[PDB]
């Protein structure tokens, strides 16, 4: 009973601009602009055609039912949208867009027009900086000053309402903006384009920009107001629905900076064997290889790699993963063939160089070139992949520099705080600032293609081994690769904010995402921070580790300091926290065992529709309890710091130290008869639409659950 | 008994740049380069694929028998012209383009090479002047003091030899470059751009330049000295 749509697309003529607007998939319209010169077709696209979920029987392409040149005014609907063509001031004609929603009571609803008020600039700005036919776009969209902006990637801004916030497409470490949101007036946004950019969420406009680019792209879907779930079933059928993940990566992973040589890794295994405390996979980080570019462990500390990976699986079972830099320098063994074959991108005029690291100057591997893609993964397969290490660690890869907003990386922070502009480098598929979004994305791609074809598996389908990613773009779910926070400062701050980036990228399309427990980076100005050592900061650690059991992956990592040293870094492991706090992280580490039916099934259904798996609170309680809506708008800690970890659980993690209790909101859920929230740690139940202040001691995170205990460890909750 | 040739092309992956070499029509070569981003495919081309008249069956499109990084030098004979690839300076490589036509008496004359002394400006030179991934080149061949330029449009400056002229490629009333000239060495060249730019005819080195596109693209043919009749034909099969 799906209202499709009795026209393929319409194609407006308005003076040398050409406007394509088609329906896609349910309840969504695909809209395509250019000046002058039509598209080349080899344009970079993250939506697919036809949407993976849609009333489609084929693809689009550049179809269309009707040609005007928007002297009047028309009207196109395909399922609960709808488009209507209007003119610009008291004007009736056709060459202005504007979007509403057909709602339950047969009411509409506007969406989003074309800013253009009587006085404004046009709503489809097109600007040559340059001798060519490339231009500059500025598209600009209406707003209301209440409106709300759910998603727009990952950023440490405290904040789950984006509404206010100018969002710069440039990519750096931590940073990943994705111009992909949700607004609670019930639709969703897809700007569909590689350039770098901004994101404008202003009182009255939305504008999103493209520094260079043939053609503009964008995507709009409609739902039901506060039927979250749906617009992300239409954000997934557009961009990418994830795999499944494999059972191994829900479990225990260890990592720190860093495992250097082989003889710590085997010992490390030991460990867990003897202690009989259970591990999933063992991460060795960074500077392992000999030179940069070489993507091999270096044969001088890493002597018999086939021999460490089996010997790791023998004593814990556990899988492994290593650590490769895009980076390449002049030393290594691949230096000559990458430059010689076109592999690397390069600064446009001087050497090429285009960031520096260990002393060098380096450049990086062009990941949008699918030759490079190929020789990337003959190294890795060679080195890693055929000798027990099958799962791959694609840090420091967000594209133009080298991971971080500044140039010249590894030297001084004082010559880092150098203004020199960020490098607008050649890449195979365009620039930095056409093309640069694609990077990342791409460099995902280059693991999953090698891993689809080393088991001979399609997209999609379930995962044997996973990659861990800093960055990522649009659609980047698609991929057996979860994303990770980024370096970030082991203070009690830190821990507050990633609760809300992780938020905002669910509303993006992300799932798989995680953390580094405990933080990252010392913070200079705080004595005890990162020092594994002082009861200070093994109490954060216990607080942010106990986190992690509650999230899509359960990872610790970290570059720490210490009093005492017996390794070439100081110690990360379950032990090295104090005696009295080894049986609190081991018993999270069971726990995270035990939820291993509960995490594959919630893994499920974000495979199967996406399902968010960490998922805030106006996604399950914005229909019901009508504080929530509120308390998103001002960005409240109820709602950028708590969130339903499945559809069961609600977690809230303890972000202040020296605590035993802490004040969880607990939302509002249709039934006010009923108690139906249950603390984890006392059994004790609650009713909904109050705030309740439970025991916190340091070994209990504050969470409570719907329904029974022994459902939802079970797995049967959808 | 035409001596046909026995490669379709030649692709050279130099660096971030590929130069493609296809035999094109009788006697003739057909040069593109782009660094990069491969062609769009719908760039502006003013000659026939294949030739109005050739040794070809069909259409050579970008279809190529040999691909090299230009590490070693190689040979590719069609009709009476011969491409030679070498390095630049004393060393031996194949990154560098030179033409040479087979005469009747079985001795080879040097048409022209790619303009690279030990100390130049390399012969294949790009420039990004704005933010996308448009470029502008600078293409530069070698040229002796005694030979002569014929052709390159219409222009009234009283003379048939355009030697030692600078020809800008901007079209005003009486003034129609174009960048299709024959040589007396024997040889027609053809310069495949619509982008405007400059035609340098100096003492040394000639010089074509396009200020934006996304593909460079020249067509160079050889004939028998003192048969410019033949000349004609071979760029009337090429351009109409
Ligand atoms: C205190 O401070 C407050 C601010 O803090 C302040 O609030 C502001 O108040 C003003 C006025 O109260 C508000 O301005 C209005 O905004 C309305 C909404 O604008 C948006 O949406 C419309 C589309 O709306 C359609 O669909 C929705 C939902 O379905 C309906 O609810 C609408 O009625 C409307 O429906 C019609 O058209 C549909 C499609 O064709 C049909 O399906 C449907 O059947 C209906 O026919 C967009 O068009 C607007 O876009 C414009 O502006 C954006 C952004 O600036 C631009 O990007 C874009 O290009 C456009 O320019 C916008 O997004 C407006 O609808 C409303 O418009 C009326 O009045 C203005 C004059 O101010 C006229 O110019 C305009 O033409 C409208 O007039 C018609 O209706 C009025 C009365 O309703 C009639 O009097 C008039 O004759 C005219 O009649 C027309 O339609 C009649 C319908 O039958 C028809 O009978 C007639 O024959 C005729 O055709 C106006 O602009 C503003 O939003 C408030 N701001 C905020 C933040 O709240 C407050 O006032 C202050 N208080 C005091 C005391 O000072
Ligand atoms: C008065 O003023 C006058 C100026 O007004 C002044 O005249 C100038 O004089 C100098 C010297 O007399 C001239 O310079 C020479 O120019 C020659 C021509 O250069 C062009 O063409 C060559 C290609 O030439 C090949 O093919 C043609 C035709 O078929 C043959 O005739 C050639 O012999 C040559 O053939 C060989 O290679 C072919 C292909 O592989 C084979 O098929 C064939 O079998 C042969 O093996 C191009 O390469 C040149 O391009 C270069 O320069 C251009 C433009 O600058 C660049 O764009 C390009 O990138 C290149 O850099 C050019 O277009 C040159 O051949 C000649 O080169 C020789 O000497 C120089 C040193 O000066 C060496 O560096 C160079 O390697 C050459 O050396 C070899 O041969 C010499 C003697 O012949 C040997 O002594 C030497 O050992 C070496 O041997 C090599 O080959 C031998 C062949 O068998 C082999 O046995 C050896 O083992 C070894 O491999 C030189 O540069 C200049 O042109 C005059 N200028 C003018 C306007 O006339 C005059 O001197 C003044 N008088 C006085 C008294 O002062
Ligand atoms: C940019 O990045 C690059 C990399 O991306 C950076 O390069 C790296 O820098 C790191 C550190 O900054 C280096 O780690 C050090 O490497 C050295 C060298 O190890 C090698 O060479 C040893 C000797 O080689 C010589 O003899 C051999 C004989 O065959 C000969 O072939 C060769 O030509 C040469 O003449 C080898 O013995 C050693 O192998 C051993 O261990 C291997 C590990 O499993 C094993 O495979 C082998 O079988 C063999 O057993 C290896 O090949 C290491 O020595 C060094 O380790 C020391 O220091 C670290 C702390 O940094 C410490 O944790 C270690 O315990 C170790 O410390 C001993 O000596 C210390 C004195 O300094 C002493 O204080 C310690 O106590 C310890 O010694 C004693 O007691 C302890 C316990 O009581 C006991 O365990 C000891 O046995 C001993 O009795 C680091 O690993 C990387 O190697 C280096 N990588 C490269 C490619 O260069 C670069 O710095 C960056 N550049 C910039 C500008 O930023
Ligand atoms: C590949 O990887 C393996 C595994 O990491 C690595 O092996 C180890 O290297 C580390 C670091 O070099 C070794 O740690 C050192 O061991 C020495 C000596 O230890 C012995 O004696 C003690 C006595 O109780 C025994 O417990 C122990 O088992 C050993 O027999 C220690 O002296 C080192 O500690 C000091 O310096 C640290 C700073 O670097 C301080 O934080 C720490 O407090 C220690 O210092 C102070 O100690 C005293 C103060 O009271 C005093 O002496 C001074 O003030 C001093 O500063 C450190 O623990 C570790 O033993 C190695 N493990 C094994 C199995 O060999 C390989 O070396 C590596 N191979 C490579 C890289 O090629
Ligand atoms: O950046 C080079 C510059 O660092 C100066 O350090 C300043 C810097 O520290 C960041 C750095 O921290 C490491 O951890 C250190 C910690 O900083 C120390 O406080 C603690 O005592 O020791 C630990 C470990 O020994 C992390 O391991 C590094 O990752 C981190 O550096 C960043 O590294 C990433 C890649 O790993 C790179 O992408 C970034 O560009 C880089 O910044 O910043 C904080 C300041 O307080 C420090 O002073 C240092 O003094 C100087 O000598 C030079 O080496
Ligand atoms: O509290 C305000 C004040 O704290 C300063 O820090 C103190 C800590 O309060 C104290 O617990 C700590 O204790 C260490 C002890 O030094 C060490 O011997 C023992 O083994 O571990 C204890 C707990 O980890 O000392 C620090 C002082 O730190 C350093 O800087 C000051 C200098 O005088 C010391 O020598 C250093 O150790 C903060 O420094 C200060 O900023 C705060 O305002
Ligand atoms: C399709 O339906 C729309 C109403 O949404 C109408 O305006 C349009 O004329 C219709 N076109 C055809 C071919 O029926
Ligand atoms: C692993 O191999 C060791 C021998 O090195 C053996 O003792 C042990 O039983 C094996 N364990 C597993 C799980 O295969
Ligand atoms: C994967 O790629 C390899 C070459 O790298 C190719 O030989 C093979 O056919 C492809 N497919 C599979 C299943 O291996
Ligand atoms: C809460 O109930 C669970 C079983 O559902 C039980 O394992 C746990 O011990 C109980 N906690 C108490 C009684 O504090
Ligand atoms: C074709 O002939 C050339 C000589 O001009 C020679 O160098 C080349 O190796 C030949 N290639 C083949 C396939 O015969
Ligand atoms: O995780 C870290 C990554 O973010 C970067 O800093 O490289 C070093 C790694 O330890």
């Amino acid at each position: 009973t799906y209202f499709a749509p009795n026209s393929t697309g319409l194609r407006i003529q308005h003076g040398f601009e050409t406007i394509l607007i088609q329906p896609f998939g349910y309840d969504g319209f695909r809209v395509r602009a250019w000046p002058f010169r039509p598209p080349s077709g080899n344009e970079i696209s993250f939506i697919y055609d036809p949407p993976i979920e849609g009333y489609e029987d084929t693809a689009h392409g550049m179809s269309y039912d009707t040609a005007t040149t928007g002297t009047e005014p028309r009207t196109l609907r395909n399922g609960n949208i709808i488009l209507r063509t209007t003119g610009w001031g008291g004007t009736t004609a056709g060459y202005r867009l504007s979007f509403y929603r057909v709602n339950d009571d047969g009411s509409e609803t506007l969406l989003t027009n074309e800013y253009a008020p009587l006085k404004s600039l046009n709503p489809r700005y097109y600007y040559w900086p340059g001798p060519g036919a490339e231009f500059s776009a500025e598209f600009s969209f209406s707003a209301t000053p209440d409106e709300q902006i759910y998603g727009t990637g990952t950023q440490q801004d405290h904040m789950i309402n984006k509404k206010g916030s100018v969002i710069d497409m440039v990519n750096f470490n931590s940073y990943i903006p994705t111009p992909v949101f949700m607004s609670n007036k019930g639709y969703a946004f897809i700007w569909n384009m590689p350039a770098e950019g901004r994101m404008e969420f202003g009182t009255l406009r939305t504008r999103f920009t493209a520094a260079s680019t043939t053609l503009v792209d964008y995507v709009i879907v409609a739902a039901q107001p506060g039927d979250y779930d749906t617009l992300q079933q239409r954000i997934s059928a557009l961009t990418g629905r994830a795999p499944a993940p494999p059972d191994f990566s829900l479990g225990y992973i260890q990592s720190k900076l860093r495992y250097e040589n082989q003889t710590e890794v085997e010992l490390l295994a030991q460990n867990f064997h003897d202690r009989n405390i259970p591990v999933s996979m063992i991460v060795i980080d960074y500077q392992s290889w000999a030179h940069q570019g070489d993507w091999a462990l270096d044969p001088r500390l890493w002597p018999n790699v086939a021999q460490m990976s089996a010997r790791v699986k023998n004593l814990t079972g556990a899988e492994m993963m290593a650590s490769l830099w895009p980076s390449v320098a002049d030393d290594s063994v691949n230096y000559a063939a990458l430059q010689a074959n076109g592999l690397l991108s390069a600064t446009r005029d001087g050497p090429g160089t285009t960031d520096s690291w260990n002393g060098s100057y380096i450049r990086n591997y062009d990941s949008t070139n699918p030759s490079a893609r190929k020789f990337l993964w003959s190294m890795l397969k060679k080195n890693y992949y055929d000798k027990g290490i099958k799962n791959f660690w694609i840090d420091q890869a967000d594209g133009g520099a080298l991971g971080e907003a500044y140039e010249n990386n590894g030297q001084s922070t004082y010559i880092e705080s150098i203004p020199f502009t960020l490098p607008n480098v050649n890449y195979a598929a365009g620039t930095q600032l056409s093309v640069g979004k694609l990077y990342p994305w791409a460099h995902q791609q280059a693991i999953e293609e090698g891993f689809r074809n080393a088991t001979d598996t399609k997209e999609g389908s379930a995962c044997d081994h996973v990659s861990l990613s800093r960055s990522g773009y649009i659609g980047s779910q698609r991929f057996c690769s979860m994303i990770w926070s980024g370096d970030t400062t082991s203070v009690w701050d830190t821990l507050a904010v990633q609760v809300a980036s992780g938020l905002s990228a669910a509303a993006t399309g992300w799932g798989w995402w995680t953390v580094d427990a405990g933080g990252f980076e010392v913070d200079s100005t705080v004595w005890w921070s990162g020092n594994i050592d002082t009861p200070e900061y093994r109490e954060l650690y216990v607080r942010w580790l106990a986190w992690t059991t509650f999230l899509p992956f359960m990872r610790t990592h970290g570059s720490r300091t210490c009093y005492f040293q017996d390794a070439y870094t100081c110690a990360n492991e379950p032990w090295s926290y104090g005696a009295s706090n080894t049986p609190i992280i081991v018993s999270y580490i069971h726990l995270r065992y035990q939820l291993g039916a509960y995490l594959k099934s919630i893994f499920n259904q974000f495979h199967l529709t996406g399902r968010s798996i960490m998922r805030p609170l106006y996604m399950d309680f914005e229909k019901t309890d009508p504080k929530i809506s509120q308390l998103v708008s001002s960005n409240s800690n109820y709602t950028t710091q708590q969130y339903m970890f499945g559809p069961r659980l609600l977690v809230s993690p303890v972000t202040l130290p020296n605590v035993t209790e802490w004040p969880v909101y607990l939302p509002q859920t249709g039934q006010n008869n009923t108690k139906p929230w249950t603390y984890w740690w006392t059994n004790e139940t609650y009713a909904g639409g109050q705030v309740v202040k439970v025991p916190a001691p340091l070994q209990h995170i504050p969470v409570f659950h719907l329904g029974s205990r022994e459902e939802l460890l079970s797995g049967n909750v959808f």
